[PDB]
């Protein structure tokens, strides 16, 4: 499992079959020059790993460290508050700052809010699964949603990435995940090694063996400018899967940290330069 | 797009390659002895159709008639009262029946509760789509999500089919619906014709061009006893797609009644019988 060949394959068959929207207006616009830019996309588009290797990109340079870094900020401390991810040093989310430094109710706090029951114990999303994979493998409701219906106009923004469900299988962990929809340029690449490293979280705490990861796109889309610089990522030698040492003896998920985590041997490509549009 | 040549396959594919549950136990039991009764699934498994026929079974009869009218009850009526559901000569969701006769915050519920604003007004799930739809085709937003986290301990049940997003592109609706488990045999011919009647009745109130129609679902499992007639299903002769009439009068979503569908020329194979395990 290599996500370069299958990075690749979903971009070259959006400049083949895509659909374009220069037919419609609103949103989007360059910085650049400040006026609307459009998209290629197509619907339903699946990548499936075994966990063979790592989901990553070898022809250009992923944030990987910064991808964890978010990860932990939503899942693991369950923040809503910018402010926390700044004593992390990253400032990327710092464009939707509110009021109050936050996003709302969005993220860290639907992953946070105790809604649930266990055993006569209100309990949060992530804590509650965390039980029902050791206390119950068999069960075909292991899901967590990010996309309440009842909250949507108290968030700063709406999440791409919205769901996943998890599926137990014979000592096996199983991981299927979808977006509503993914900039195949920047956001894709991030988010699909950003999820991973959370299967593999859940399953070092449960003690399940690695299964399949399923990453679904809903509105596959590529800025056209973007385009050009693409066709030059899709010429550059790929490289080998880097081995990804994690701090082998956490027990409990509440416990990891940045340190913990290292990518080794992470050869890529140059650089290449992606305009930023909203 | 048979739907039978889809769907064979996916029976074929859980026979040779479908992982057990044995090793588990809870939940599902029959009713001809009342005891552990497991599955077959597989994981990951999607099927689309261009909509040149209509999707729907020929080797077993689907009762289509009554799909439509439970799909009714939830979409257009928003209701979550068994009671509109017996008037219209259905019983087959009488057993959830709770202490008032509401299958509680799930299904129709959901859909009916006003959580989302539009221009200074207080709308839900399904009217807010209705408007986006013409007032804003290219968003990448159109989603309806059953599975509310806040209420899934208020639901008399969990829904198999909970989510679906609408995407426009060119003029054409296209819808794309997940289901978290389904039930091949008994359930699944159901639920898949019951949406292709909702594609297109959302399709027509609008005004857009029928577009492509995706269905996914995540434990695509299989009874063990279902096996030996499933066996004889796949050998069964295949017939022509039933012409479905919708009466063209119609324009509001609200106005249509079961006598405004009829299922013209339905030839099929005989009877399979598949006992009951819950």
């Amino acid at each position: 499992t290599q996500f370069d060949k299958q990075y690749n394959s979903i971009i070259k068959d959006i400049i083949n079959n895509g659909i374009s929207d220069e037919e419609f207006d609103v949103r989007t616009k360059w910085d650049s020059d400040g006026t609307p830019a459009h998209t290629l996309s197509v619907i339903s588009k699946q990548m499936r790993f075994d966990n063979s290797e790592v989901p990553i990109l070898t022809t250009k340079k992923v944030a990987w460290k910064t991808a964890i870094k978010e990860l932990l900020w939503i899942w693991q401390l369950k923040s809503n508050d910018v402010n926390d991810l700044n004593m992390m040093g990253v400032h990327i989310w710092d464009q939707w700052k509110q009021e109050d430094g936050t996003i709302g109710h969005a993220y860290g706090f639907q992953l946070g809010k105790k809604n649930r029951s266990l055993n006569g114990e209100k309990v949060d999303q992530v804590d509650y699964l965390l039980h029902q994979l050791k206390n119950n493998p068999s069960s075909r409701r292991h899901i967590t949603m990010l996309w309440n219906p009842d909250e949507l106009d108290a968030m700063a923004l709406t999440p791409c990435v919205y769901e996943t469900q998890w599926y137990v299988k014979h000592g096996k962990l199983h991981l299927e995940v979808r977006a509503r929809s993914n900039d195949m340029a920047l956001g894709n690449p991030f988010n699909v090694f950003q999820y991973n490293v959370l299967q593999r979280m859940i399953a070092q705490v449960t003690g399940y063996e690695l299964g399949e990861y399923i990453f679904n796109i809903g509105d596959c889309h590529v800025y056209t400018r973007h385009i050009d610089n693409l066709k030059i990522q899709m010429e550059r030698e790929q490289f080998e899967a880097p081995e990804l040492w994690i701090n082998p003896e956490v027990k409990d998920f509440y416990d990891f940290t940045i340190d913990d985590f290292k990518l080794i041997n992470y050869k890529h490509g140059d650089k290449l330069l992606f305009e930023v549009a909203v």
